[PDB]
């Protein structure tokens, strides 16, 4: 019986894609590209790059997060 499906997973935010989206490295082996909501973008000023944050990755496309929690 498998399991695989989705997951939180810490990461960097180094990168900058289009239609509002970023490069989320996971060096530890893994590259993805996550987004960040907008409410929260027009709601706070966004950070420089590189963002230690939460990504959560999922099983129709790891290569495709979102970020959920961010640090220093």
């Amino acid at each position: 019986m498998s399991k695989e499906d989705s997951f939180e997973m810490e990461g960097t935010v180094v990168d900058t894609l289009p239609n509002t989206m970023f490069r989320v490295e996971l060096e530890n082996g893994h590259v993805v590209t996550a987004h960040i909501s907008g409410k929260m973008r027009k709601n706070y000023i966004r950070i420089l790059t590189g963002d230690k944050v939460r990504v959560e990755l999922t099983p129709y496309d790891l290569s495709k997060g979102r970020i959920t929690y961010r640090a220093r």
